[PDB]
């Protein structure tokens, strides 16, 4: 199995590009990151910043997670992100995603020692 | 009990202002909209557009909800919104919220006849 931290990296980190390259970005990334393997993951966000910048969020603004847990953190600054969301004719195993690029604060849940992101809660 | 539609209006509609008026906007609105009555609701978004503009989202871009349901819709345009999130010393019944104003697409789940918003899924 993956560690929680490694799974966060796989699902949510894209430090290789400053933003989505095209309207097919999500189709490509959801597939290559193994998020369409056993089902179509309905919604997923990729962050276009360094791993260090995203891990740093765990020592930024402490806020409540959507479920009421206390280990969530909101980035002080906005970050380049891409929201990927299933759309239209999407039906496993023929997944299809809408790509929406934006610049927003991210909110992540952190755990462990070292204290690192393990869930993407939301973006604002 | 409230209808689902009326509950959405109570939790999520603020057509009276173009944006959050101050850093205390969320403290005021979470209280006056009864979201701190029996507990501190951890996270909640208010939309600063007409009720008609928000209801109109139900006939815009059909996308998957975070849970995989198919009745979610993403606004074609961005809208003025305020994210309210519990912060710091927040402990029922002394709720405390961080106010973050932004301009984003909204995603809502719709139901019924007439087909209207019943849940706020996310914003991008
Ligand atoms: O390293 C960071 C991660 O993504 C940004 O755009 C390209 C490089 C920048
Ligand atoms: O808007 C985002 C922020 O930085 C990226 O470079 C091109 C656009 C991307
Ligand atoms: O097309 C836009 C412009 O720059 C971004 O980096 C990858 C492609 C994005
Ligand atoms: O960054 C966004 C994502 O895809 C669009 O087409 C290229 C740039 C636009
Ligand atoms: O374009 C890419 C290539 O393969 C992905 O699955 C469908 C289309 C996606
Ligand atoms: O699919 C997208 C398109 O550009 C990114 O770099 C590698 C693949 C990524
Ligand atoms: O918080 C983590 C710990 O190491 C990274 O470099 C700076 C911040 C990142
Ligand atoms: O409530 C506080 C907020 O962050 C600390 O670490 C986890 C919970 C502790
Ligand atoms: O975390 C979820 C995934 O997509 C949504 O956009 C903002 C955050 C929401
Ligand atoms: O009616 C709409 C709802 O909120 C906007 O700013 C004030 C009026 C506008
Ligand atoms: O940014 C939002 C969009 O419209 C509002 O008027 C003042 C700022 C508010
Ligand atoms: O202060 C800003 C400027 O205009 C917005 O409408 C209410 C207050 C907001
Ligand atoms: O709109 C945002 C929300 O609160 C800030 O102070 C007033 C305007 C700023
Ligand atoms: O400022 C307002 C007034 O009452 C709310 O609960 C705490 C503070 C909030
Ligand atoms: O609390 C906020 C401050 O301004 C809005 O109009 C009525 C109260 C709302
Ligand atoms: O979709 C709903 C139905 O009535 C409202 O006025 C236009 C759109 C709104
Ligand atoms: O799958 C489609 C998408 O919208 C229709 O109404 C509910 C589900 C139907
Ligand atoms: O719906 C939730 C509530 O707050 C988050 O900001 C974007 C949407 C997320």
């Amino acid at each position: 199995k993956e560690t929680a931290a490694a799974k966060f990296e796989r699902q949510h980190m894209d430090s290789s590009t400053s933003a989505a390259s095209s309207s097919n970005y999500c189709n490509q990334m959801m597939k290559s990151r193994n998020l369409t393997k056993d089902r179509c993951k309905p919604v997923n966000t990729f962050v276009h910043e360094s791993l260090a910048d995203v891990q740093a969020v765990c020592s930024q603004k402490n806020v409540a997670c959507k479920n009421g847990q206390t280990n969530c953190y909101q980035s002080y600054s906005t970050m380049s992100i891409t929201d990927c969301r299933e759309t239209g004719s999407s039906k496993y195993p023929n997944c299809a995603y809408k790509t929406t690029q934006a610049n927003k604060h991210i909110i992540v849940a952190c755990e462990g020692n070292p204290y690192v992101p393990v869930h993407f809660d939301a973006s604002v």
